């Protein structure tokens, strides 16, 4: 009887966040104030957070991204999806997109959402949520 | 001996862009006034297009999304690069992308430059200039 909010991740989660995405993922850097502020304020960055009301902490992120088209409705992207190692296979992974992919198709417009997987468990999500294979290849430059 | 030069495309552009960017990808849409300057003031979105100096005619484009990170430097994508068929193999495809690549390092300090191609011509363009195939899946959903 555990319940959850999904809702917009702000610049006062900062650190929380940051401790959600940094203990799963390859993290380089601890933004100061201003830094933080000017990747909260780019427009088309929409961090969005899970949250558990009883104890008010982040227990999942997600990051979703507007891709600007000029003539067509904007692509879309979702990056880093993150449940907490306590809370997964739980259906919380699937209720944070689900709000995700619905604010994707009607309040932002998109025509699209494009996404890498890269795993088992993520694959087997979003097939669940109607991704299917795209036929590209993916190249990368690290710097 | 023709001359070329980079630059941020503009809103007094778009209808030349869209001519350029509709003829390989699936364009639907041309939009209006309100429209397209609110893609242009999206913060991410950095469109570069190329101009031949001779004839005031853009003959480039390349689409530079930002892609922001927390806890690292921040990722980025560039999508829709197309060089006007009259155009090609004379090394402007080339000089559009390389402006962009350093941009995206020094200007932007992001991590990375992420992208999908398709064609044969293109995969060997961004391989010449260090970008290496990731072996990821790419998924979508369509909306
Ligand atoms: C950036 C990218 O490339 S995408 C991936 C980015 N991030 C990660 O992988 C972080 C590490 N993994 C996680 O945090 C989580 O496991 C996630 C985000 C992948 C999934 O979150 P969860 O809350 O565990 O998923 P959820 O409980 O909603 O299940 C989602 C679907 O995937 C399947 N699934 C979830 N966990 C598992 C598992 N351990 N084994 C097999 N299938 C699983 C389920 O079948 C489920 O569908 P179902 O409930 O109808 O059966
Ligand atoms: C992220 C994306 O946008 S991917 C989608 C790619 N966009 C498109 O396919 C639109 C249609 N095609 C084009 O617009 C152009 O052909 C582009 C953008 C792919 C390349 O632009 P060009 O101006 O022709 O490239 P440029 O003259 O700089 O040479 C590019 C490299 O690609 C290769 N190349 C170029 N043309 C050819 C060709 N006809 N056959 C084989 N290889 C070729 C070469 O290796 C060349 O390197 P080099 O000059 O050292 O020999
Ligand atoms: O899905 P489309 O809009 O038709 O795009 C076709 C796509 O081919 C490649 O993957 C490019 O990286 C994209 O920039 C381009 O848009």
């Amino acid at each position: 009887i555990s319940s959850f909010e999904v809702r917009k991740a702000t610049i006062d989660d900062y650190f929380e966040l940051r401790n959600l995405i940094c203990d799963v993922t390859r993290c380089t850097e601890t933004l100061s104030r201003e830094q933080a502020e000017e990747r909260f304020r780019y427009n088309t960055y929409h961090p969005y957070c899970l949250v558990d009301t009883e104890n008010g902490r982040i227990v999942g992120y997600a990051g979703f991204y507007i891709i600007p088209h000029l003539g067509r409705k904007n692509d879309s992207r979702i990056e880093h999806v993150i449940i907490s190692k306590e809370y997964r296979n739980r259906g919380l992974g699937r209720l944070l997109c689900k709000q995700i992919i619905e604010d994707a198709k009607n309040k932002f417009n998109c025509g699209r959402i494009d996404l890498t997987v890269e795993s088992h468990i993520a694959k087997k999500l979003y097939s669940s949520l109607e991704f299917e294979k795209v036929n590209t290849e993916v190249m990368r430059n690290s710097f």
